């Protein structure tokens, strides 16, 4: 007479996600001095989200246009968006665009672009249905990257040396060694500019050395571009490495997000750019991408892509947008400069060059786990166990307290 | 030889008076798309609300959308809702809900990583269903009898026999109403017979509710089968789309409703769904879900929306009654009760593949080799031409 057990009775509870608990603990913390350096998105000097002025303007124009309908977009997405997105990454004068050997697939953010690209490679790259091609990611890398490629079926995910704990910067020699030892045709996922989570990017000359090994060993570049514009407010200058690989003759993928540089996080706007050697393969590659998309999300949403396409295709809106991006980049540069200056004025042990040598909103500070625990529990400054901070969590009002607390952690803990 | 070979060199090219009856979306009597009045109203309200930001939604989606969507499927006073044993995952349309549900089952249902559980779909069914379940890893996709070509209706005895012969715990994907592509639905009495076998043989119902409201013009009636299975104690999934009943095709608004025996199972299931979503689309878009949540949460807007849905369903009913009457007035061979017995946007005309070619080649009327037409492609202006061209097709080829 007993009720049968649920068909879900043996489904385990998934492991807790650290950063969600961190944000939860931050919000309940009563202390008026508390600071959230674990936030994952842009914030103003008043600790607020920022809807870009150009985005509000385009949203109003869309709302006032009654002729726009809601009929399905093409499987591959809105044509003007795909063209504009690939042109943003590659440059108007890209030889690959001139030679008609570029494809673009609209995707559900950068995540969706990585996922479709991984699914394609696991079916059609380095053989048919080859799940064994090594996929290399940086140590450390974006937190969801391993899961995307594992879910696409890749059985051999590897790391390359990248963050050097002692030097607080790039381990160039370790990275180059790991490239030299990678099996021919291995896939390397390369974060393009503003490395998340460390902030450490190769310089252009270091990128040339990386590219040289990849060219020689036939290693496939899969760029992940989520912060174009955050290094300088100059969208062209910030894409230098992707463009250098194109001009060196590489075929490559580039997963693009518009979540951060348009602030369109919750409209899920991305694009997968494909650069091929010959124009005829783009049609074939895209036909397979269509089949992958069809069984994942069918076709992509319109609102965010419409905003991006309208902005990138109109000179006036494009100029306003580049100014909005520069506002974000400049605030981050300011917080980096101000934090470093204060840490040095307090004569904090260690070197702090990395605070301004790093690029973008995320910084590996070099603080150890015990020091992170001190900052959270004693000073109410919330950050990840890795020592990652978001520079947008710093403000004119909290900078002295944050710098003083870091000085305490460095001198009194460990 | 000259250059390094392309890494894409071996990628295959994937396989591929006038009236258009091949459309798959609602169209007006003037052959135009229709943004629903309630949707325009809510869009203007959203555009006027400057407090809305663009920060990421939760992985599982906007909470009020998930609650309102599951309530639409299950009913506001569903015992499963009052007992707190329902979960909802916002998804990228109905397709995304089906995919997330398939990924979950292929990992956690009927064992761990059991890719061998049979997955049954109707003959015929929605053309993308096989691809969704195959991509999730299922190796054994089967069909159950459904369309009876001779009777032009449901082959109940074949369906029941295929249920009886299905291995215990097999998954059945059940189109909940307004069957795509046949327009043939089980009656409530037939649904009860289907449920009885599934209960006895532990068969898992995976409902697909993409046309709630189009079957009858009434959202409550069209969800009856889902709610009946809930009342019979089933655990189940229901993949919901808002593409058709809100006309929000290109905003990709769906929800996966999960019904379990108890609340703790919902918590564990949702925790695994979060992992699946995170590596597929990260978190879902806001615009379409905000429109649906705003509409369903406001009794005034809900009422207006149900009126908009009934306008669409009534125009379809008009086209069905007209086409059958005009065909029967022309003394067309065969019975044509199925044109009005069928339900939803589509009709399996019962027209053989070689009468299709005539309609396309000789009379410029476009439809699928299966004989499916979208009733939203018929208008007051083309009805007499289509009914005459079908008359000729049947009396001639």
């Amino acid at each position: 007479g007993m009720a049968p057990p649920s068909v879900f009775a043996e489904v385990p509870q998934a492991q807790p996600v650290l950063v969600f608990k961190l944000i939860a603990d931050f919000r309940e913390d009563p202390d008026p001095r508390k600071v959230n350096l674990g936030v994952g998105a842009y914030r103003t000097d008043d600790c607020q989200p920022w809807v870009l002025p150009v985005v509000r303007k385009v949203e109003q124009r869309i709302a006032n246009n009654s002729s726009l309908n809601h009929e399905y977009l093409p499987i591959l997405g809105l044509a003007e968006f795909r063209t504009c997105a690939s042109r943003l990454a590659l440059g108007d004068d890209s030889p690959a665009l001139q030679e008609k050997r570029v494809g673009g697939v609209q995707s559900l953010g950068g995540t969706g672009a990585l996922r479709i690209g991984a699914e394609f490679l696991a079916r059609w790259y380095n053989g048919t249905n080859n799940k064994d091609t090594p996929v290399y990611v940086s140590s450390p890398t974006w937190e969801n990257l391993n899961g995307v490629f594992t879910t696409a079926g890749f059985k051999d995910i590897r790391s390359y040396r990248y963050w050097d704990t002692e030097k607080r910067g790039l381990d160039l020699q370790g990275f180059l060694s790991d490239l030299e030892n990678a099996p021919e045709f291995s896939i390397f996922v390369l974060l393009a500019c503003a490395h998340n989570p460390t902030g450490t990017d190769p310089t252009p000359e270091q990128w040339k050395q990386i590219a040289s090994v990849m060219k020689r060993r036939f290693l496939f570049p899969f760029f992940d571009s989520a912060y174009q514009g955050f290094a300088s407010g100059n969208l062209e200058k910030d894409a230098w490495a992707i463009r250098y690989f194109v001009s060196e003759g590489f075929e490559l993928f580039c997963a693009q997000s518009f979540s951060k540089n348009f602030g369109l996080y919750n409209e899920r706007v991305g694009n997968l750019t494909v650069v091929a050697k010959e124009p005829d393969s783009i049609l074939r590659v895209l036909s397979q991408m269509q089949k992958i998309v069809r069984v994942t999300w069918s076709n992509p949403p319109a609102q965010g892509a419409r905003i991006v396409a309208r902005t990138l295709s109109d000179p006036e809106l494009f100029h306003e947008w580049t100014g909005n991006v520069k506002t974000m980049a400049d605030r981050i540069l300011s917080m980096r400069s101000e934090l470093r200056a204060r840490l040095e004025a307090l004569k904090t042990p260690g070197t702090w060059n990395h605070i301004t040598d790093q690029i973008g909103m995320f910084s590996f500070t070099g603080l150890n786990p015990k020091q992170v625990e001190y900052l959270i529990n004693q000073k109410h400054i919330y950050l990840l166990p890795s020592g990652r901070i978001n520079m947008c969590g710093l403000t004119t009002k909290n900078l002295d307290y944050v710098a003083t607390s870091i000085h305490e952690a460095v001198t009194k803990i460990q």
